[PDB]
């Protein structure tokens, strides 16, 4: 019976949850293979001695050799983790397009795919649909997750829109003004439920619901301009579908990874238990308000990259990414991530090319990274 | 495929929207024949001018009298209307438990019933589900529509729990005391043009949830304490499915039964623009509160005269009939309504028997007025 997981990016936040569910129903689950970058070796080290699993790739070759006997190591350790594990499910909760190799390694072993990395379907885009055969692939991200379990009951024809529910971030309400004097301990950290560093300050720029606006258009088929969005802030709804003939379905649950986790890993099966359910013994309202463009144009920047396709939304990602760091280091403002964004998409003409390689996209967001260190060096 | 459609109720609210979906709809649906009672002669003759359709049942003789060519006339024309006409959609709208003979002689035709009468699955419990193959029966109510649909979210075994939503009605959290000044018209006991005072009532009184709430169970195979009610307010979810690993799915919609009448009708292809969806361009608000079971005894009453089966949902339901009135007449206050009802249901014991034939539930009934006529005059 028990499905054979893999876990890449064992030691951060999904992952952990991840073998938690793994862990909690080993009936229907088997951990055959983990995989970190290095960073948190102690974690790793338990994770280790508790599910008995050896078979490890740790990415930094420094770290890999003080803790000895991993069979994997290097940049490519998670890559050939994938490729040489037998397993029926790889969860890819690495963070980054970096994962894009592991994703690809992992459909071509034929596993099914939980994703988290939605980073690597972005830059993969066209190219790694190719690679994956029909559902093949299983949202791990709670929008994605929502938006399958509401399509469930329907055709693609009776599709009228897709939305996808926002947290609105913690600046939600706030003016381009206000914006301008964030600081990177507004943009990390968090009042109720915790996620990583990456996915807490895209969560605030808005730039995470642009990314899910894409993964959604690759993942579903549906045309970016059925694909909208609206700020929910108590993100219970995660995700609803609009018939054509006007009914509405959602998904709906008190915030936790841990409910998309075990449906991807047990897809098509339910797990009992995985989470805790909407509680209705005590009131409560569920708030909707539209989400701000002008102020945070993150969203329909992606809108744009999408429709002209190819690479662009590589280049989308590798440029936020660049940002983002420069961000966080200090050296440019809030309003100048998405700002970077749009420069960097102006100029990407040449990568509206859908890609016929890993190279090119690798090409593309090489391109992106270094005309976005112009952009920030500009300032 | 064009399904032929036989409209029993035809001259009322949910028939007459059932016609307007079919007449804007041909491509798909098309009228084969149409029953109403007498009361709007006129209407249903206006129908057979306009439709076209000359097979008509008409059941008050004295009105039929006014007309001379009407093919089914006098008590049963309904159903000799719908055993006689071949049709691939039987439309239940009759009110009241002699909308019974007409649902039991749709189902042995085969016919697909898209059920609203309320009596044919209170009232005819057994009778009705051991005559109907699964699947037949198509709820048309906005809350049975809703959970149809929200339970494509999992495996009948996957399901926690059933959660229907109430209005909550005039006196939405009101307390016990309050309930005591309560006068009729304050129930929106109104004489409307279209139906009558009872169903304010019942939804004032939430008498109409507890019929709501076993309706659920004999459609849906779900045990009685694992069918919940929450009151909405704004009325825009009309139901939710909660599974087993804390996922729940809800369906929205602004409040316009043509979406679930179109449902019914079609099931289960979805028709273009039945209704209106739910615009996300305006900033809006569901809440959510728990219902004050100490003082709207209401629903729970009906799981337990479900929970006890045969008949008992007849009484539960005739009960109610009487001592609602006897609040119109002012013979009672507001908190008596459902007092009584508790009243004759402690009593009925005997009608815990499955009912072999149609006497044996109207007997009940039959019954369960004279009871609760008694507590009323306190004889
Ligand atoms: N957290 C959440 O709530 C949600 C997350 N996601 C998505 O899931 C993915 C992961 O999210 P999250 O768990 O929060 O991110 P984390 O920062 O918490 O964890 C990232 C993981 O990737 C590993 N890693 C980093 N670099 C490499 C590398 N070069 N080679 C191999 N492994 C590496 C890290 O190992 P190390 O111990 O050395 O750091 C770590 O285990 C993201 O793409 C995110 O967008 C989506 C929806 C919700
Ligand atoms: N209205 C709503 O929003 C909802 C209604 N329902 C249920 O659907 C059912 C019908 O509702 P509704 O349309 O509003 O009721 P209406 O009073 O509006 O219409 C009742 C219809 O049945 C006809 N009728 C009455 N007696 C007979 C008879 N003996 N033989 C043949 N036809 C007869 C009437 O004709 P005539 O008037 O000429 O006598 C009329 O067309 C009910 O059981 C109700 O509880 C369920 C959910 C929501
Ligand atoms: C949990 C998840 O799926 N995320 O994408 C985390 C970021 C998103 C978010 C932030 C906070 C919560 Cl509680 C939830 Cl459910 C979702 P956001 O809507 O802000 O982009
Ligand atoms: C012809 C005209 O102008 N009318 O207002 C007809 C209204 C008629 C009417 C009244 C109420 C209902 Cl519910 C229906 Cl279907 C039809 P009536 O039964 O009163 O004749
Ligand atoms: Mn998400
Ligand atoms: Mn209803």
């Amino acid at each position: 019976g028990r499905l054979r997981v893999v876990v890449l990016g064992s030691t951060g936040s999904i992952g952990t949850q991840a073998l938690q569910v793994i862990a909690d129903n080993p009936d229907r689950f088997e951990v055959v293979g983990l995989a970190a970058g290095g960073a948190h070796l102690d974690t790793l080290l338990r994770q280790r001695a508790q599910t008995g699993v050896t078979n490890i790739a740790v990415a930094d070759e420094h770290a890999a050799q003080r803790v000895g006997d991993i069979p994997y190591h290097g940049s490519d350790a998670a890559t050939r983790l994938v490729e040489q594990t037998e397993a029926d499910v790889v969860l890819n909760a690495l963070v980054g397009a970096l994962g894009l190799r592991p994703t690809l390694a992992a459909l071509k072993t034929g596993a099914r795919l939980a994703l988290a990395n939605k980073e690597s379907l972005v830059a993969g885009g066209s190219l790694v649909l190719r690679a994956a055969r029909p559902g093949q692939i299983v949202p791990v991200d709670s929008e994605h997750s929502a938006l399958a379990q509401c399509l469930r009951g329907g055709t693609p024809d009776e599709v009228a829109k897709l939305v996808l529910t926002a947290s609105g971030g913690p600046f939600r309400g706030w003016s381009a003004a206000d914006l301008e004097h964030v600081t990177p301990e507004q943009a990390g950290a968090h009042p109720t439920w915790s996620m990583g560093p990456m996915n807490t300050l895209n969560s605030a720029s808005l730039v995470n619901k642009g990314l899910e606006v894409i993964e959604t258009h690759l993942l579903f088929g549906i045309p970016y301009d059925r694909i909208d969005v609206v700020v929910h802030p108590q993100s219970i709804i995660h995700s609803m579908v609009t018939f054509i003939d006007g009914s509405t379905i959602a998904q709906a649950s008190p915030p936790d990874m841990k409910l998309p986790i075990s449906l991807a890993l047990g897809w098509p099966r339910r797990v009992s238990g995985a989470a805790a359910a909407c509680d209705f013994h005590t009131a409560s309202s569920w708030e909707f308000e539209p989400l701000d463009t002008d102020v945070f144009p993150a969203v329909e920047l992606a809108r744009q990259a999408g429709v002209a396709g190819g690479c662009m939304t590589a280049v989308y990602n590798a440029a936020n990414e660049e940002a983002a760091a420069a961000f966080l280091a200090g050296r440019i403002g809030f309003p100048a991530i998405v700002g970077i964004i749009a420069d960097v998409l102006h100029a990407a003409d040449q990568w509206a090319v859908e890609p016929a390689t890993v190279d090119d996209v690798l090409d593309a967001q090489r391109w992106a990274r270094e005309r976005a260190q112009r952009a920030v060096s500009g300032m």
